[PDB]
């Protein structure tokens, strides 16, 4: 294959033949792409519509780059709990109610950003493998930050900075998890591709939901109804998602949406601390939805697993459960 | 404006708003582009549809900034002869049978002015020197990286991504003397019509062509569609050279780029070797002429059938020998 042949393809607003993307993912990871070669691709590749297949050879070649958790380390059932963007403030606190609850979280993210907010809160977000590793088996939640895991992407990085729009890049995140997690809820910001996302996560047979706010939101939204597409056994199902047949009170957009790193930091402290509010509301529903997508691993029923997964992220911030993980998941770090 | 702002809305599939993309070239010039921003919007404006306001835009910040020839020193009535690529061969041999009937010429181009190199002809010259070349001669070339300088940056990237894009207008689209005429060629049909639009804005007299076959050049192996370009306006026609007589050929009579053989070929017709290559020549200088005579007037077929008749006399006569001779010898008395 060659770029002309890859960009000419895409430019004619055709799809990619099997492996064109693989091709030049791979050339841009080994630092074989010119930052122009890298944008007109990333460009096309978003303006063309990429499909599923072309998503998932992208992710495929970022994930066989990779470092890899060590054997074993990883349990069959963690979870993700992220958006493609923020709701960063949001997706931050299920994660951790989703680990206090129980259910093996591994993260994956970057500064902007995910790994911000943590860090804010005295996590130490940025370890190798090994204490990833241990801090899932230890604490029950695990961050893998992103130029740690995936060091040959710092090209497409600075790439990406530098055109400063979304991109199909932008779509990668929850799709590249080191960890690689075989349930979530994922979160996408654009509708258009949350279907592609689902399929993506559909071939790999994972137990996902990718959520998509009604209101636009990359997370499951209080404001509004939501669009679920509920990933299991190799099949996507599209939903419609009302949180009031739950009692869920209809809360405004600009009451949820995440700001920056410390601000964030003291939402999470304020949730986890009891505050009730639509902040939390929005916590409780997005770690159930994550409880649900685990639930899906083992496949029982729609309703039910919801009302389990909503009396399970309650009770992990009323009991003081996920405000101890966090807690604890500091003191880890500190410990290390 | 911003970078992020005019890629997002070009992603967008929306149509910049006035003056958008002036400043994005404006940006690109004065040096505040990076090379992954550059590539991001000349493939986003392609993939977008580019319109003729916008690339019109681009071609007035880049002319806005190219170094001019001096004051009074093109003639009003001068022609560009030129494709987009995708026949320098063509077009190089037309050019000279044009300048040879007497309609003033002056090119624009780059190497890759390898052949005209080949030929002995001195084609990096300064702005006092092409316009004296153009008086003395009859016809000018304008080395592209001397009049555009600021443009470097743009040009490396467009070669760095190698797919066509809206950026391989901007050549035959910005010649610094900014003839007013001129017979260009397209290599890309959904492009050829944006192309003559620029060129209807600025009031030019211009037929912009595109062979059937996919040259930039009116071709003989079929029909070539030309967008007739006079009073501001654009008319679609579909042109035949058999109703002028001329033999069907195939692609391959026509074919050849190396620098040495393409010299060749144009020693080959200018000293009258007939065939299909003297047969396409003569049908692009002819079409050069016909866009020339739309300065003042009009009618297409006693226009044509001029032009060839001109063409024809300027190799027949020697006198397009004779010019390329005298350019050769210009070069070397500096
Ligand atoms: O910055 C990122 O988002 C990033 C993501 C994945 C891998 C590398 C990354 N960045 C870097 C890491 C080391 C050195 C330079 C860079 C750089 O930004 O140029
Ligand atoms: O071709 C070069 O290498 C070049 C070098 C320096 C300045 C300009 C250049 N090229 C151009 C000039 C005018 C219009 C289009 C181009 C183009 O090549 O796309």
């Amino acid at each position: 294959p060659s770029w002309p042949q890859i960009l000419g393809r895409l430019t004619d607003n055709r799809d990619l033949a099997r492996g064109q993307a693989a091709w030049a993912m791979d050339q841009i990871m080994t630092g074989n792409a010119r930052p122009a070669q890298i944008a007109a691709f990333a460009v096309a590749m978003t303006m063309k519509a990429p499909t599923a297949d072309e998503v998932g050879e992208l992710a495929g070649v970022m994930l066989s780059h990779a470092h890899p958790l060590p054997a074993d380390t990883v349990p069959d059932d963690a979870v993700d709990v992220v958006g493609t963007g923020n709701t960063v403030n949001l997706s931050t606190m299920a994660a951790i109610v989703v680990a206090a609850a129980g259910v093996p979280v591994v993260k994956h993210g970057n500064r902007a950003g995910g790994a911000d907010t943590l860090e804010a809160l005295g996590v130490r977000i940025d370890l190798g493998p090994d204490l990833v590793a241990r801090s899932l088996a230890e604490v029950g939640i695990g961050f893998c930050f992103a130029p740690r895991f995936h060091p040959s992407y710092r090209h497409a990085a600075a790439v990406r900075r530098e055109i400063g729009v979304p991109t199909v890049f932008n779509l990668l995140g929850p799709l590249t998890n080191p960890a690689r997690p075989r349930a979530g809820l994922i979160g996408c910001a654009f509708a258009d591709l949350a279907e592609v996302m689902a399929g993506v996560f559909a071939a790999r047979r994972s137990s996902v939901l990718v959520v998509h706010g009604d209101d636009g939101l990359d997370e499951l939204t209080t404001t509004t109804t939501s669009t679920i597409w509920r990933v299991a056994a190799g099949s996507v199902d599209k939903l419609t998602f009302d949180p009031a047949g739950f009692g869920f009170a209809r809360a405004q957009l600009d009451q949820l949406a995440g700001g920056d790193a410390q601000a964030n930091a003291a939402a999470v402290r304020a949730v986890l601390g009891g505050a009730r509010g639509p902040v939390r509301d929005a916590v409780v529903l997005n770690a159930a939805g994550a409880i649900v997508a685990h639930a899906g691993l083992s496949s029982r029923e729609w309703l039910p697993a919801w009302e389990e997964g909503l009396r399970r992220a309650s009770a992990a911030i009323d009991t003081g459960a996920a405000e101890q993980l966090l807690a604890r998941w500091v003191r880890f770090g500190r410990q290390i």
